[PDB]
C-alpha cells in the first residue's frame, strides 16, 4: 500500500545516485549515475544493468539465485538496508555492498513509484 505520489518526492533521496530512463533515453528522473538506472527495476533480474560495476556481494547474491528478479517485498527489504540482505542472500558475513545508503522508512512508497516506472514488470 505504498503511495507512488510520495514514492516520487521519497526519490530525491535516492537521485543523487540513481536516475529513472527510458530504454529510449527519456529521462523520466534525471539522476547520478553512481548507482545503476532505476528505470524497469521492478521484475529486472538482481544486479543485471549493462555496463554497470556491481559490488562483489550483489553480482553473489545473483550467482547464487539465478531466478532472482527485484520483487517489491524484497525492494522494501534491500532498501531498508542493503548489508543485512546481501548477508541474509549469501551467507556472507563479509558481504560487501557498494550501496552503503538506508532508508528506514516510507520504503513502500518508494517502491510504489519504483514500480510506476517498471511499466513491463
Ligand atoms: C533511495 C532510497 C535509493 C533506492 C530506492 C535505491 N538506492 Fe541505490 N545503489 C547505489 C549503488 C552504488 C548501487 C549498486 C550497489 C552494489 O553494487 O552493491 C545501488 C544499487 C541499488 C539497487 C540495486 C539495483 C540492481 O540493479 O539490482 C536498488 C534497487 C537501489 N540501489 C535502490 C548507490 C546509491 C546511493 C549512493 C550514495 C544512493 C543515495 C542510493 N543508492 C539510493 C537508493
Amino acid at each position: 500500500d505504498g503511495d507512488a505520489a510520495k514514492g516520487e518526492k521519497e526519490f530525491n533521496k535516492c537521485k543523487a545516485c540513481h536516475m529513472i530512463q527510458a530504454p529510449d533515453g527519456t529521462d523520466i528522473i534525471k539522476g547520478g549515475k553512481t548507482g545503476p538506472n532505476l528505470y524497469g527495476v521492478v521484475g529486472r533480474k538482481i544486479a543485471s544493468e549493462e555496463g554497470f560495476k556491481y559490488g562483489e556481494g550483489i553480482l553473489e547474491v545473483a550467482e547464487k539465485n539465478p531466478d532472482l528478479t527485484w520483487t517489491e517485498a524484497d525492494l522494501i527489504e534491500y532498501v531498508t538496508d542493503p548489508k543485512p540482505w546481501l548477508v541474509k542472500m549469501t551467507d556472507d558475513k563479509g558481504a560487501k555492498t557498494k550501496m552503503t545508503f538506508k532508508m528506514g522508512k516510507n520504503q513502500a512508497d518508494v517502491v510504489a513509484f519504483l514500480a510506476q516506472n517498471s511499466p513491463d514488470a
